[PDB]
């Protein structure tokens, strides 16, 4: 996608060499933002083939409140295996904070239902936020959240969303986060009888791994294709009731996949 | 400053009329970012005069872990007075979160000591974050944090920082915020023996109140003047030991102030 390919070029044109936790070495910039108008097409990268199957299942798992990879496993998604313990648990990550953030006084707050109530009854609120960054539980989490926080906004019957990603693996991680949160905006909007607006992505440490540079340049030599279209075949009674079978991507003709190693 | 005035113009050209909480009316956009190179000067507005004594006393109050306005009163600062109860308490806002985030089991995490140690022991970290967005205690706070989140970053021995502001009043709150966070980056850099980098400001709902339109137009005709220089006259033993006396602002020659009503 043009916006994505421009960021890769920016990391490469004005980035600094930084070392990191995984020992690998990164090229890095701090602070970046980009906007995708959802009405132009579903923002799934076309310069390398993406696997949408895993994006969809990971999101439905999140909305269940689940932090154990069993569900993903019975759906043949292995993207979180490396971080899971012996029992498949990842600790209180995303799904637990979204559906049941713990308070000091014994309650648990379901940030996804409160947000949905807010978009229906108070869509002009400036507080329609969901946070995964729970300071007091980070130590129990297998990996600290990279998509730490997000915010919805309504204008002219359109629902927009801004994500703040604290750390970003541009080659591997960013195609996943863009499609996952664009898919969430479509579901939310359907349930609140809104039209979709903009997905806005803001990054903290935005970086390219040293062992992904050849792949990055191969990708940068491609022209973007026209964006695919998302058709949801059913309107569930609640956002927690969507199924994989309800989503259909059409008009997706991507460039061949490019493989590259993950850093654990 | 050039980029502040360019955002004021952007809001006036593209803003949507939204009816907000107080019933005044805002013109707003969603999603905006600005970079400020701190080597180039302290980003204090010169198209109107701001007062640093509130900016400095409020930050020092924050790092103290205090949420009661008595200190502010003793130092002639009135900025928070409308939101404080009969006893002067604001409830568990910034000060409580920054120095004693309440974990579910009754412990407390001192986010600024953590951040200090991370900058001195693991500066390449992509997790150097302080959060004021404590979902479990939001109902107890007199007003939900507008400055919700910020992340530090170190590259080439320079300290950068990005702030996420969920809701912004471009006219009053935004000059305050930029100076407040540029000050904290200078204090942190002094205590960690680092040089200063960039302040990145990312906002959610960025707006102009309808009853500030005249005042905005006055400000948009003034030409920005050279930025000031911040001189910290004493290196204290710790980040919690600074005093108001220690800071001086050279070269500040603003245009006269513009008075404008606050919306409660
Ligand atoms: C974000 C997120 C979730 N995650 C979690 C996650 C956790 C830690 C990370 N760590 C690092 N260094 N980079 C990452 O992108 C990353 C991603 C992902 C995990 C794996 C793949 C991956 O291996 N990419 C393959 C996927 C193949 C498939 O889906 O079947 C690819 O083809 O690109 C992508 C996302
Ligand atoms: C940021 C922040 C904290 N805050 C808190 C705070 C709380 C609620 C708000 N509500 C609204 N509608 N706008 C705000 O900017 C706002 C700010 C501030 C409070 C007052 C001023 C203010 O009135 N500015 C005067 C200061 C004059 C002085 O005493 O020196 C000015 O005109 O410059 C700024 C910031
Ligand atoms: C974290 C998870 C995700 O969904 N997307 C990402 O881009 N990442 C990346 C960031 C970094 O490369 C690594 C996480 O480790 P760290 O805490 O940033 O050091 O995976
Ligand atoms: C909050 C605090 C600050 O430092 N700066 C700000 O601009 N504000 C503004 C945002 C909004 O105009 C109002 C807070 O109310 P709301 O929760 O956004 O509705 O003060």
């Amino acid at each position: 996608m043009k916006q994505y390919l421009e960021l890769m070029q920016k990391v490469l044109d004005e980035g600094t060499q930084k070392n990191d936790r995984t020992g690998t070495g990164t090229l890095s910039i701090f602070g970046h933002q980009m906007r995708f108008n959802l009405q132009d097409g579903f923002p799934l990268v076309t310069t390398k083939r993406c696997h949408l199957r895993s994006i969809i299942h990971e999101l439905l798992w999140f909305l269940q409140g689940d932090t154990n990879i069993a569900y993903l496993h019975e759906n043949n998604v292995t993207i979180w295996d490396e971080w899971a313990d012996e029992n498949g648990d990842l600790g209180p990550v995303y799904g637990k904070q979204w559906r049941a953030w713990p308070t000091p006084d014994g309650r648990h707050i379901d940030q996804i239902t409160t947000v949905l109530n807010q978009l229906k009854n108070d869509p002009d609120s400036r507080r329609i936020i969901v946070s995964a960054w729970n300071v007091g539980e980070l130590d129990k989490m297998a990996l600290a959240p990279c998509h730490a926080f997000f915010q919805f906004y309504v204008a002219d019957g359109k629902l927009s969303c801004q994500l703040y990603q604290r750390s970003c693996d541009v080659f591997l991680g960013l195609p996943f986060a863009i499609a996952s949160y664009a898919l969430l905006v479509h579901m939310m909007a359907q349930q609140c009888d809104l039209e979709v607006g903009d997905f806005v992505w803001t990054g903290g440490d935005t970086h390219l791994y040293s062992n992904h540079m050849d792949q990055t340049h191969l990708q940068l030599s491609r022209e973007p294709r026209p964006l695919p279209k998302l058709i949801i075949k059913r309107k569930p009674e609640s956002i927690f009731d969507y199924r994989f079978e309800d989503f259909e991507i059409e008009g997706y003709d991507p460039h061949p996949g490019i493989k590259a190693p993950v850093a654990i």
